[PDB]
């Protein structure tokens, strides 16, 4: 055991209203790295999937730990702090979002870890799905590292069947697979033909949900927006007067539709496209102003 380990095992773990985590405004500006661990712990403790499962406390402490751990902070944007964000949005879509009841346990036990690990060892844009491939790569390695474990209480049926929700989520943050399969998505929607009892859409429903928490920096107030799309740009351009345009046109062929299909399956996820929209517009406005 390392100093982090000890420290963070022996921390308590603040009430998920403490940590407002719970919210789609949630942000991690003020957050040390132990903080962000903990409210990890809160996630998968809310979630009732330490209870379901039985992870051992260290177990999943030291499993967090190593996630953090092989992400790079020399990378702007393509952080722990971004998978820590979209498993905070994962979280607030199930929780707020009321999602969570339209799930099962070994669904919401893997789009948790697959939204913490979905972009593992990331070296950032400028350094099909081959990221995503070693993305997931990654994520199993840390699943059976010695003490990192936490899907040892699972019987290998069980096991079998979340690692494969696990790998399909993973390979679903890729935007590519998002903008060929999403067609069907807004089909199905459009129709009033969806239905999540169907294996095939349910299937789809965790793909676009993927994205939808991969992207959810573009539906947060307008001071975290614009942090974080400082953090995008440093990534894309260095490792200003065009940025705003080229926001507008990400969440116009990108984000709108998403986060609209989504408030049609869970009325409660309003919040996100809410908050895109708003953002849209604090964008526009900056884009006619060059
Ligand atoms: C802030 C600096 C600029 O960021 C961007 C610039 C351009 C694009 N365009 C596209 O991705 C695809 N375009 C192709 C041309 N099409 C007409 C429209 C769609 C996206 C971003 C962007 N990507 C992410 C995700 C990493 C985030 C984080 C939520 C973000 O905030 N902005
Ligand atoms: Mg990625
Ligand atoms: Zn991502």
């Amino acid at each position: 055991e390392t100093r982090e380990l000890q420290s963070l095992a022996a921390a308590v773990v603040p009430s998920a209203q403490t940590l407002k985590i719970t919210d789609f405004s949630f942000s991690d500006f003020e957050l040390s790295d132990l903080e962000t661990a903990l409210c990890t712990i809160r996630m998968f403790t809310d979630l009732n999937l330490v209870q379901n499962f039985q992870m051992k406390h260290e177990v999943l402490c030291r499993w967090i730990l190593s996630v953090k751990k092989n992400y790079r902070k020399n990378v702007a944007y393509h952080n722990w702090r971004h998978a820590f964000n979209t498993a905070q949005c994962m979280f607030a879509a199930l929780k707020a979002g009321k999602i969570q009841n339209k799930l099962t346990d070994l669904e919401i036990l893997a789009l948790l870890i697959a939204a913490l690990s979905h972009d593992l060892d990331h070296r950032g844009v400028n350094n099909h799905s081959i990221m995503e491939h070693h993305h997931f790569d990654q994520c199993l390695m840390i699943l059976n590292s010695p003490g990192n474990q936490i899907l040892s209480g699972l019987s290998i049926e069980e096991y079998k069947t979340t690692l494969k929700i696990i790998k399909q989520a993973i390979l679903a943050t890729d935007l590519a697979l998002y903008i060929k399969r999403r067609g069907e998505f807004f089909e199905l929607i459009r129709k009033n033909q969806f239905n999540l009892e169907d294996p095939h859409q349910k299937e789809l429903f965790l793909a676009m949900l993927m994205t939808a928490c991969d992207l959810s920096a573009i539906t947060k107030p307008w001071p975290i927006q614009q942090r974080i799309a400082e953090l995008v740009a440093t990534e894309f351009f260095d490792q200003k007067n065009k940025i705003p345009s080229m926001q507008v046109g990400f969440i116009d062929a990108i984000c709108l539709q998403l986060y609209e299909a989504l408030t049609h399956v869970s009325e409660d996820c309003f919040p996100l496209l809410d908050g895109c929209r708003k953002n849209r517009q604090k964008w526009q406005a900056l884009a006619e102003q060059q």
